[PDB]
Order: C-alpha cells, then structure tokens, then sequence
C-alpha cells in the first residue's frame, strides 16, 4: 500500500546527486528504483532538486495534462533531471536504458492533502 505520493518519489526523486555524470547511470537507478522488477518500465525520469522544490511545483503554473486534466503544474524554471528510455534492443529482463542529463521544466499531476506530485507528464 504505498501511497500514490510514496510511488512518485520512488520513481522520480533523485536529490542524491547532482546530474547524471555516467551513461549508465539509467541502467543503475531502474534498476535499484525496481522498476525493472516484472516489467522494464519502458520511460522514466529522474529530478536532481530537492523534494521540497518539486512539491513547490504544485502551487507554479496550472496546465493541462497530458490525460485532459487540470490538475497539472508545470514548474517556473528548469530543474536538473535525467531521463531514462529503454533501447528498442532491451529486453526483459536484461532491461537497458538510454540515458540523457538535461535541464528542462517539469510537468506534474498533484493531487490530495496535502496537495503534492502523484504523477510525472512531461519535461519541456
Ligand atoms: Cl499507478
């Protein structure tokens, strides 16, 4: 019963470090995020901030998501994320994964009290 919250830092937070500075750095953190475990988890991306500067994305710009709905934010400015997409070759499970250090805005869905990400739409 991991709260939708809980899932979404699971899956996107990464205050640890400050970029990715390998190309296996997607290969490492799918797999110690399990999100290798049944399944390779095809797109996934990483936010090199701190929680309280992703949370803080839920009260900046209110957009559309993807889905049609209006609970998405997306963030003023650019944070350091990574992004993460497994390689056509890849093949559960010897998942692998594309890697790319980027700096781009956020976009995501917040929901609840208190009202904080549950789920990851997009970078731009
Ligand atoms: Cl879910």
């Amino acid at each position: 019963k991991e709260t939708a919250a809980a899932k979404f830092e699971r899956q996107h937070m990464d205050s640890s470090t400050s970029a990715a500075s390998s190309s296996n750095y997607c290969n490492q953190m799918m797999k110690s995020r399990n999100l290798t475990k049944d399944r390779c988890k095809p797109v996934n991306t990483f936010v090199h901030e701190s929680l309280a500067d992703v949370q803080a994305v839920c009260s900046q710009k209110n957009v559309a998501c993807k889905n049609g709905q209006t609970n998405c934010y997306q963030s003023y400015s650019t944070m350091s994320i990574t992004d993460c997409r497994e390689t056509g070759s890849s093949k559960y499970p010897n998942c692998a994964y594309k890697t790319t250090q980027a700096n781009k805005h956020i976009i995501v869905a917040c929901e609840g009290n208190p009202y904080v990400p549950v789920h990851f739409d997009a970078s731009v």
